[PDB]
């Protein structure tokens, strides 16, 4: 039997974790693949390297059906080596599951490798406690148990169903905080049913590369030797959180460009409520959907050093290549971050933030605070922060 690898992900972390184990199998260059990574752009002179090498789009984190017409393309006995987003991996298996119903004869299941979509799984399971655990386990897995029939597609907890795979096919999970799992209380019993099938997601995979696949990787993920050069230099390094708009009582974009080189003067000047320190080399990381924002606060912020705003936090912590401190406006990527690395974490005016309060209440801050990550006093809400 053929085997064929399948990478899906409609996010970045699980994908970047996936283009790692490619670009670790890259020697193989006839190995069955079919890419279903929605945000990664594989660039041909890399694909062109390889044979039966296939490329699928997800529409509402599933692929579509041009996946089977892949599959079908192999027509012997095959088994599926999947890799997931844990969080999407029901819908993204779905299709999957019913090319495997639709040829039983032929088609099995060799293993799944999952691993965290971000604080998405964390914020999720936090849903879930006073709930008695074990029954959902046991509810899902019969759920399951009747689905590779597909007699199922009404999981009764979607969020614990994402965790019952081993009851069907032999599983590897990949966990960006396994201190969660042991922690929580209410968790105990997913826990220890959940065995040796789980491990903490490995940030260091990049480090036991040869230098040509450590270069190859850098390609997959459009982590270019400038940026990267910027980001080896032998001094203290400070990133700033950058972000878009928020609620500041108007509309004019440039505003909260201006609003956002104050957050980051009050890092970067003696005068600043949150001052780092005049030893520290400031780089700038823009939300990628800051535009001209970016454009603004670039051009007039003074010995800043920009990291393109599409190279994410994650593509950092695989490479290894994470500042000593990082700061600023808030996102859900500070639950990744190694604790000693958060500076301030500040949040903006919204709906839901108009206050501290409000802010040490946002449901990653939540997960966060209970993992000792943080202390409340690194949660800054913006309006505190004065005009220097
Ligand atoms: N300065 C920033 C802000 C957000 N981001 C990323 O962009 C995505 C959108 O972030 P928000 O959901 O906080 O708007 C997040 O997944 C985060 O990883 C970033 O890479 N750099």
């Amino acid at each position: 039997m053929k085997t064929i690898t399948l990478y899906l992900d409609p996010a970045s972390l699980p994908a970047l974790n996936q283009l790692m184990d490619f670009t670790q199998n890259n020697e193989d260059k006839t190995h069955p693949r079919i890419f279903g990574l929605s945000r990664f752009k594989i660039p041909d002179n890399i694909i062109t390297q390889y044979q039966n090498i296939h490329f699928v789009e997800l529409k509402d984190n599933r692929p579509t059906e041009a996946l089977f017409t892949i599959l079908d393309q192999y027509p012997g006995n095959i088994e599926l080596n999947i890799h997931l987003n844990i969080a999407h991996s029901v819908q993204l298996i779905r299709p999957i599951l019913a090319y495997r119903f639709k040829h039983l004869d032929r088609v099995s299941i060799q293993q799944l490798n999952l691993y965290d979509d971000g604080s998405m799984e964390y914020v999720d399971l936090e849903k879930e406690e006073n709930k008695d655990i074990s029954a959902e386990i046991k509810q899902a897995e019969k759920q399951l148990s009747h689905y590779l029939l597909t007699g199922k597609i009404k999981f009764d907890n979607p969020t614990i169903a994402r965790y019952v795979w081993q009851s069907a096919f032999p599983v590897k999970y990949h966990f960006l905080s396994t201190d969660y799992f042991e922690k929580a209380e209410f968790l105990q019993p997913l826990k220890e049913y959940l065995a040796e099938n789980y491990q903490k997601m490995d940030w260091t995979a990049y480090q036991q590369l040869t230098p040509e696949q450590q270069a190859f990787y850098l390609t997959l993920v459009g982590f270019n030797d400038e940026v990267k050069q910027s980001l080896e230099v032998q001094q203290a390094k400070f990133i700033f959180t950058g972000t878009t708009t928020w609620e500041g009582n108007t509309d004019v974009r440039e505003y909260y460009a201006q609003q956002q080189l104050n957050l980051l003067n009050h890092f970067t000047q003696a005068e600043g409520d949150l001052f780092i320190g005049d030893h520290y080399k400031i780089y700038f990381k823009g939300h990628p959907r800051g535009g001209e924002i970016n454009d603004y606060i670039l051009n007039n912020a003074k010995n800043i050093t920009n990291i393109p705003a599409n190279i994410s936090f994650e593509v950092l912590m695989m490479t290894g290549l994470l500042p000593d401190k990082v700061g600023g406006v808030a996102s859900s990527l500070y639950f990744s971050l190694p604790k000693e690395k958060i500076s301030h974490i500040i949040f903006t005016s919204n709906k839901q933030v108009k206050s501290k309060e409000d802010a040490l209440n946002n449901p990653y801050v939540k997960v966060m605070r209970r993992l000792g990550i943080i202390d409340e006093s690194q949660v800054i809400f913006w309006d505190s922060l004065k005009q220097l």
